């Protein structure tokens, strides 16, 4: 399965990540702009992979990860963050995330994460 749900409050970031993901032969199944929409779209779409920004309004990334893991204990979540958020990324990993990618996105690394988690 190669359907990805992209979760990030920044349109810019969703666009750049989508470009990488599609260029790598994956499909973007949907987009969400905060944690609450992430959970709703996960239920709606049942994506193979979720990319999840840590820093987000209305519901942050770690809380959304916890919700999605309850909904689907087999979820595959890659956390996204800027540098300097290592402690938050570790917390997200302990809550169930399988890998991480750092902004600004390095295409080779994102591709590697997608293949690995698949």
């Amino acid at each position: 399965g190669k359907r990805v749900l992209i979760v990030d409050d920044a349109a810019f970031m969703r666009m750049m990540l989508k470009d990488i993901i599609t260029k790598a032969g994956y499909e973007v199944a949907g987009e969400a702009t905060n944690g609450r929409e992430a959970v709703e779209k996960y239920k709606e779409l049942k994506p193979d992979i979720v990319t999840m920004c840590i820093t987000m309004p209305e519901m942050n990334g770690i809380d959304a990860i916890k919700e999605i893991m309850k909904i689907d204990p087999n979820a595959k979540i890659i956390v996204a963050s800027a540098m300097g958020q290592q402690a938050m990324v570790i917390e997200a990993i302990k809550a169930g995330a399988k890998d991480f990618i750092v902004k600004p996105f390095q295409p080779s690394r994102v591709v590697e994460a997608l293949n690995k988690v698949s």
